[PDB]
């Protein structure tokens, strides 16, 4: 051919993580939101958001917004007011300021030069820019100017399932391809004032967190290089009877989620299915029905955790071990839900707690895994994982 | 690897395309424009805008605006009046109707169940929603709840080289992948008012037209399914000293676009080295040195048509012969700067052109091409392409 493919699987040869300085405790959380937005004394609302952060399976945030930033911009602060282009001008620089700081880990432990960087995948639901947080990380960086990009705005929740089977294609059809993955999320573009007329902004305020995540992927390690986990098969499904479950819309005063419908029930109801039909495609149709584990608890769990209750129900409909979604629970703890970028933060503590604890694997002492990312659609992302040996 | 990959290039097998039913003649555009706009009183204004569309090389565009959506919408007939809220809301629903309209008429071409398209690749650079595009798509045209999906957001003028490069990748990797690949662009995320305080958007106004493509992609044709292109390389390239040469940004205002630096100067400038560094990449670096075509005018051209000082100064820089640019002239004639959807167009028109003309290959009677996209970076995107052979 005129461009050579190669020929093994994508893998995964480095992952590197940034947060913003700011730690938000989630103890102390509703009392510096409703003094800062001015609403301190909504004393019932007050309460249903402390209830709301009670409940939310998190201990600890980062965020950029802190209180210097909101006295400046008011309109943030503000229950409902037009404030987009504030949120744009925070973003639109630090999306990739973070994901520089993010890629520069990944960078590091990668240990080859920056030059050798082919491709990159950029995503990010906070913001979007022309050019976009592809090209200003690219000039942040200084990766070579025929860098292969790809941009990926505005696709919530489930893209770090998506950055990662998109990443699949590129890395494996392309000899000596080297992809930079790089989720990067921020909370500027939803933050705003408590009312009980958008109590779906409210929950996004107990939940919603900033971070950004780099992988290095490549097919065909080097000898120097330090594969942790193998991508093997992908697949998406928009579940049935989801429409409208979460919507979201980019409007002048800000990004605004809507959610219509019962999503920890419809993603338990369906992920039997989805796990199933997944696992009978890379294996039994592909002529390795010998290898496919016997179930759902022998394999390795990677979930995006969009809300505790999500989590929950898995594990319930699923008969999992109690330890299953021990990694995933374990970011939304010191993280919350940040987007994209949790399953890649969850692969990241997998991976050291594995070798901090001496198992036989990166993926907790087990061969194979499934990574989860569940978003608007109702779409769930799917990615068959293999993990790497250890000594 | 527990996924099986497919054996040869991704092929073009089915091209549709559509545009909005309302017609505008450039020669009456401004008079429409001004009127509409309240600004008839403009009398200056009115005539330098004349002379841009005289110069723009277009004869007609398509647009889902008109009088009637405007009156009824009036922020949008302003010149710098916050109206974001209701471009989405024109955008959210228009982007993946006429995205589906191309999409029938490229199945129907094409001949295969819907059923088996297995990837979607959605761009647009007019609005943007969760779910996106894609996912209206998917729900118009009933794909399969587990296709696949891309969606390319706010990427501008250059995406419809690279919508070709990243399906390439999804064909050539998955055996038995059909790509749906959609661009579909309407100008209500730009489209206002006339000022002397903001002229980059008036070049704007004279330019960009309503439109999509859809084309199917696959690697390994069946018997039954039609090749009409080959997609052999891509590469990307952000020029030398372009940094603002194109800015774009989605305001309370809706879109609006800076060009802080000369385009066309840039492109021309540099075009002569990425051709040359594409063209020794893919032929002379893959040990296929013999086959590598001698000049730039043994290849056919589909070139983004940004506006017809890009296509003057390549032509006059790389000393093309004059109906190379051909093509390419004809669709910005007739249907404006469509943005990423205006490749895909040409290359339409390029094959329906061979054909009729009972030329050897569906490009141009030439074996390989260059597709070019040009937009914000400044980036460009090179694809090479190999022609079909016709019967005739």
């Amino acid at each position: 051919r005129l461009a050579q493919r190669a020929n093994g699987p994508a893998t995964v040869l480095a992952i590197g993580t940034a947060n913003p300085a700011n730690v938000f405790e989630q103890s102390s959380y509703p009392d510096f939101y409703f003094d800062i937005t001015n609403s301190q004394h909504m004393t019932e609302l007050k309460l249903k958001f402390s209830r709301m952060c009670q409940k939310s399976g998190i201990k600890k945030r980062y965020m950029h917004l802190n209180s210097e930033i909101l006295k400046a911009n008011p309109s943030l602060c503000a229950y409902w007011e037009k404030s987009l282009d504030v949120r744009q001008d925070i973003a639109v620089v630090e999306v990739p300021k973070l994901g520089k700081e993010a890629s520069l880990k990944a960078i590091k432990e990668w240990g080859q030069p920056k030059s050798k960087i082919t491709h990159l995948v950029f995503c990010t639901t906070s913001g979007v820019d022309m050019p976009g947080a592809d090209w200003a990380l690219t000039k942040l960086l200084g990766l070579r100017p025929s860098v292969k990009r790809l941009m990926m705005y505005q696709q919530g929740c489930f893209a770090g399932g998506t950055v990662l089977r998109v990443a699949k294609d590129v890395a494996e059809n392309n000899k000596g391809a080297r992809v930079l993955v790089v989720c990067s999320e921020i909370t500027c573009v939803t933050f705003r004032g408590p009312s009980e007329t958008h109590l779906d902004s409210l929950v996004g305020q107990a939940l919603f967190g900033d971070g950004a995540a780099a992988v290095i992927l490549g097919s065909d390690p080097l000898p120097e290089e330090n594969p942790c986990f193998e991508l093997h098969w992908s697949g998406s499904n928009i579940l049935p009877d989801s429409d409208g479950a979460i919507d979201g819309h980019l409007r002048e005063v800000g990004l605004t989620f809507h959610l219509m419908k019962d999503v920890p029930g419809i993603i338990s109801k369906n992920i039997g299915k989805v796990l199933n039909d997944a696992f009978r495609s890379a294996f039994d149709e592909s002529g390795n029905a010998e290898d496919r584990p016997a179930s759902v608890n022998d394999i390795f769990w990677i979930a995006h955790p969009g809300g505790p209750a999500i989590l929950d129900q898995v594990e319930e409909k699923m008969k999992l071990a109690p330890e299953k979604m021990r990694a995933t629970r374990d970011v939304l703890s010191e993280y919350g839900n940040m987007s994209s970028a949790c399953v890649l933060f969850i692969m990241d503590h997998m991976r050291r707690m594995s070798a901090q604890n001496k198992l036989q694997t990166t993926g907790e002492g087990l061969d194979w895994g499934v990574l989860l990312g569940f978003g608007p659609g109702l779409t769930v992302e799917t990615v068959l994982l293999k993990s790497i040996r250890l000594a």
